């Protein structure tokens, strides 16, 4: 029941990757209700079989080098036609960080927390009763930089991956639309005498006008994600309130205002005690007792 | 098993959400089983495969400048082709809201019911023998305008997302029918020069007929979702009843008759304690002495 | 466990709502396994796409001023398109009443039943020992028409959403199945001027037997929901027993024979007690030592 | 945990619902990979279009008075459209029955087994140590003619529609099979002038030889059941051990052998207890000691 | 937890019931991949929609009289029209005498077996320690002849509905598969006078192949059932240890080797009992110490 | 929670079952995709429907004697056909063996389990204080041949069925590929006088490069579980280790060293405790001080 996961990064997370699933859900399985990917203008003389035939054709040629022409060259139909699994490429990079933090971090800290919190809570009971352990093991924790540089990693590869999807949509909706119609041919080895097929079929990629808008909605949402990774890094302004004073009030603690502007895992801590000690009874008598104090026998009149 | 969000919001997002997804579900899944979103009357001498060949090329032109005419320009075509996404655009700008207050607000509140609760538990019991903790602390929780500008923001994103889809389907409502018909041209390219392929294929639309249908009723419900937005900034005018008055006729509470007219977060917890404290056997209790009363020795009566 | 919502009204909305759903249902989803909704005769000389087109431009002609003919105008050919929608309309409409019930009143009344039950468990347990506080309290809810008003009203608009749904049944049934047939024309745009397209296609909508088929049951059945919901209004006749009196026999009971012939919110507690109170073992106590006297040391023999 | 609905209302229920149900499921579901309901033999000069279009077209004359002929006049192939709804309908009305019980008596009964299951253990657990209150209970429940009531018509109706049923499918078999085909004609409206279509069109309902063969499954199944409804209504008969005798060897029970003529809902109560009351230790410790009797310190030795 | 139903008679159950299920499952709902049921060859003059309708009309054909010609007559192509549905009967027929006493007797005897059981452990208990009820109870149990008719009944029905299906399969499969080739002919009615229609379409059902495979698979495994059936009934020979004497060996039981070789329900008890006892400890002790012993004191030790 | 069935018979039953259900999995679902399992070259004069007439006659010849040639005669056909039912065979056929293990050892095991390791712990727990019940118990298992001959013919089951998939599969393998070629004819019946029809239409079947495929995978893999169904047999050798010495080294223990090298019962469950009292702490008690010792007051400090 603990809050494992700071709310910033489940929203960043569930934006980051559920955004292109849901983009890539949307665009294909439904309207390929429309049917078909390609379609190319046959001559009227051929039969429908050799019409499939130049269709499915044409689908495998977008990819190979010399049975194409475009004034892009060949790349741009590349990317229209794996345009998908692309999206799939950022969603997969974009999911792992998290799958890793839910492995490397996540049981490495969830001791912790459930020690601290006990911790407080004896610092409270003393307090009622009118060694520095735990303040001692956290001045420790000071001394670390272990789990800060997991978390900053965490949040860089994340944050690079998102970049590189901006400048990639970016490019890809900069792509001249127009360039979705290409001149495929099929005279290849035995066609390639036949004088009964046109030397050019012209082709149409049907869904590029999808892949084209996607992208413009796909790039927007990513580039307002861009500050808010920014803003993961701002961690010892992050640090909203010393909530360890609440607890230095009593003389069962001490002054730890360690708001650590050096990269110092106990800030990170900070962080996530800071989202989690809201659930301490403890905290809130200590914080209803400073704000009312905003004498120690209230405690026993709680 | 608190009642962590007002019902009257619950009511705004279940159908703010679940309207547009219930009429995304019902037009295209199962109407799409008549088949087709567009077709185009080819020449008699096409085949078959050049005919699905122009109703492919026409599906994508309908958003490229050149390769259309219309009296309203290509506009309206686009809102034709991408209307379902429309829809769901608006479906997921309301959801997020809820989204964003199950994270931002429900776990910082759940908190503060089941404190207030207990004290208010104490106050009864203590009545039952015959510091003002919780009323110093409520006293002091007046003195923040935290939560609810959470909750004021809340509701004013969901207000501008529902005002502007009103706009929007308005304007797709008041779009002449008969723009759903357009001419295409397939004469690009290599096809520019054939001969046997006419200036123009017509071609219509087909579910356009449904969309402006769905546009009207799903208009004038969030024309109804309106009113009763604006009615839950009446914060003031919605708290109901001043409740902390039953606890007020014991002489273990105060005149907490803080129906505050300043935008203060007190007033939005005695909104979400006017809906929960129902819960609480006390609240039952003393309304009934109070109802009753409408001496203290009755309690043991109970 | 409590029976927090009448079985009148969960046979009502079981039916109400479960039938219509139903018939949807039954006569899309399987026997569109016959394919088509809507089929025009083509000349012999069009190409199948031709055909193809003539079809579905005429599936959306069918709501257009222009595009028909037919006797009843084009009115009833929207009906026949959008009949499945209308049905869905109404069960709509009569699922809100009892989704507004379940969250305007169930947890509003959840609470006093479990209330009333203790209450009565002490008169019993006061009589085996052989102030009024309850009676006092229910004596108070004489004087309310709050929650009584929510249910009238949620009976009164279930009642009107019934009776429009039979009124409309009943024109759609009215309406000539002939007028299943109708003429479209294609002429529109370029096709204006082809000579090789006739003047008109007569056309068939193919399900328009089914529906007729299906309004009369649905019809037959709401008319008889009609005397139903009537009868719930005479809520001073249905208060069956006053149970009431059951406890009365008891010195620790009042005479609460409050069958109130005015509108007031205890005469309906009277109605979902007599419901709930049928669980209580003290009432089958008193009911049962009632019968038999049809002392009072006889509930030591219990 | 209790046995609520006797088994052989439950097998009634079981068998009068689940068999067409499955009937329904059998004949359509699997089978329509067959494809289609209805062919006609279009002439030769027809487009594949105009033949779709006559199939269609006749699909929709068969409930049209003039549209038709046949032998039988146009009744019949109503029949062979509908009927997978006509078994719906009887199955949908032998269901209700049981709902209605489900609600109008499931729950007012279930007190009272409980109940009276307590009572029987105070007789034993009183015979043990070696007021009649539930011997005057039962006593009075026999003056009771409420429940049975309940059950008696609950079975009336299942008998109606069962029977409804079987002359309803006895016709549905009589029906001569090569009314199956039938005469229709498309020349309505503009193709009423149309010299190039027959004035017939032959047409063939395929499924016809399934569902008289399901008729005759399902009348038979439907015969057996008749008689095992009649024996429901013996229910002097139905009473199979006077049970009670086996309390009543106590000295703590009475000589309720109240095998009640009358329609008496005793009479019913001592069915569903002659099925429940085989839970009891008690009743199998009395029936043992009967049993083996056929002294109360051999209750010491259990 | 007990072992309510004999694993015997689970087996031949799951057999008896799984394997049609499963020879139904494969036969159709895959190899239908392969399309169609049945084709007729048409003249190459017929219009595909033409052709379509000889295979729709000749599939309905089949079963009706004087529309046929086979050397066998029209009977076995009901049989193959049929055959699935013809497996489903049987596999009904057999799940049948399992629900049947899944309900008749499951819940009549899980009370005696549980009974018993304690009674056994009581035997135990006061051996332990170093009335004759139970064994009075039991030996009353001799004097009775209701339940093994249920169970005998159980598997005569169960054995008749697996002979016929024997036999059923037997000429199903002896069925000359040439037979499968038949002479259709749609000259009725109007087509009675086409000349351009040939007096016969001969055909093909497709499936014979398959089905007539299928039983032969079916009959050996029902023709390997038949014996363990048989089996079944040598209820004294099935009674394979009479396990009362590891009883018997205490003082506390008695010379209940009541092998009975007539029809008594106390054998069938000791069939179920010889399969559930094995879970009481009290029997692994007394077998235990029977086993050892093959000095009461021996118990303390254990 | 015990390890009732040996993780090597779960591992030959998992891979021996698993394989060729996935490989049908495979070859069949997915790949059919491709659509058809048969096809053949029609005259081009044919129509559409007489030609799909022919391929699915033909379907329908490949097991009948007349209608077919190949040098290999008609057999090989009747596989490539019936190939997936083949493989499905032998897949239950090694179901079974585990399915009656399951019924018919596993709850007749399970029992004896539990009991020799609470007989353990006693010979352990009263160690700790410093009859030969279980050893006199288990010495006589010795004396018995029956659980383990349901294993030996379990194994033994498994094993020929195996090794007959094998031989089948290589003769499968070893059918020449180009076999799947055949000359069909559709001249039977009234055909036979047709003389537009060929004499002979070839056919391919076409999935029987992938089924000749699959088989060489599926048999090498059984050819790798023959040795390990080999060393299944090896029982006394398969007894690892005599663990029972190191409870031998208690006194409240014997020299039960019984690596029984005749078929005895007792060997077998020697395998299933070497297996499962890996679970007992005093095992591990045991085998620890056992491994250290490599004095009872040590039992004391544990």
């Amino acid at each position: 029941g603990l809050r494992l996961e700071l709310a910033v990064d489940k929203m960043v997370t569930c934006i980051a990757v559920g955004l292109p699933l849901l983009l890539i859900s949307l665009a294909f399985a439904q309207e390929i209700s429309i049917g078909t990917q390609i379609s190319c203008f046959s001559p009227s003389s051929f039969s429908w079989a050799q019409a499939a035939f130049v269709d499915s054709y044409c689908w495998a040629a977008v990819q190979q080098k010399s049975s194409l022409q475009s004034e892009s060259g060949n790349l741009p139909l590349w990317l229209h036609k794996f345009f998908p699994y692309i999206l799939l490429l950022f969603a997969i990079l974009l999911y792992l960080p998290a799958l890793f933090w839910r492995f490397s971090a996540a049981p490495h800290l969830c001791s912790d927390l459930k020690f601290i919190m006990e911790e407080l809570d004896k610092v409270y009971n003393r307090a009622i009763k009118a060694y520095p352990i735990v303040e001692q093991y956290l001045k420790t924790k000071k001394n670390s930089s272990h789990l800060i540089m997991k978390y900053i990693s965490c949040r860089l590869v994340t944050f690079v991956v998102i970049l590189l999807a901006c400048i990639y949509l970016s490019y890809y909706f900069s792509l001249s639309s127009l360039s979705d119609e290409f001149l495929c041919s099929i005279k290849s080895g035995v066609l390639k005498n036949d004088s009964t097929i046109p030397d050019r079929f012209q082709c149409k990629l049907i869904a590029v006008g999808i892949f084209q808008l996607l992208s413009l909605i796909n790039l927007i949402v990513y580039a307002l994600l861009i500050p808010v990774v920014v803003y993961t890094f701002f961690i010892p302004f992050r640090q909203k309130t010393d909530i360890l004073k609440v607890y230095e009030i009593l003389p069962t603690f001490d002054v730890l205002h360690f708001k650590s502007e050096g990269y110092n895992d106990l800030s990170l801590y900070n962080l996530f005690l800071e989202e989690n000690i809201s659930e301490l009874k403890s905290y809130k008598c200590l914080k209803v007792l400073e704000n009312i104090k905003s004498p120690m026998l209230l405690l026993t009149n709680l």
